[PDB]
DNA sequence: TGGAGAATCCCGGTGCCGAGGCCGCTCAATTGGTCGTAGCAAGCTCTAGCACCGCTTAAACGCACGTACGCGCTGTCCCCCGCGTTTTAACCGCCAAGGGGATTACTCCC
């Protein structure tokens, strides 16, 4: 749903069952409103946006 | 006695799902030796279980006889059954949820 179609804003995601897994390359912008201790989380959770077939700019 | 018709049975056909057998493996039953002890055995004590006698009188029995009550009979009526109608909720299927219990991560504390 979130990858068909650009009216939808905001996607809500929880750190460790929503970091790891496929592209969200329809995204632009990632927000952590609260980061891991385990940096390699927040590393894989950022690159489910700057990733192959990225849009734009990751912010 | 007959009959009609409903209700119960039987015969063969269909199919589905669970019973009966196969396979892999674990872990619980078996083999071997140890060691403690309890309960099997021999022995003594004296409890209390069984037997008998004699007496007392309360408890058991056989009988008279009255009447209280068990039982078959009669009448009624009411209320529960057999059957058609109306309706509701039990059953089935499919999706949701939530919860909880085991696991995994990451930090702080020791």
């Amino acid at each position: 749903d979130f990858q068909t179609r650009p009216e939808i804003f905001i996607f809500l995601l929880s750190t460790r069952a929503g970091g790891l897994g496929i592209n969200l390359t329809t995204a632009d912008t990632v927000i952590f409103y609260d980061s891991d201790w385990n940096p390699t989380i927040d590393s894989q959770a950022m690159d489910r946006a700057h990733r192959l077939g990225q849009t734009k700019q990751v912010t």
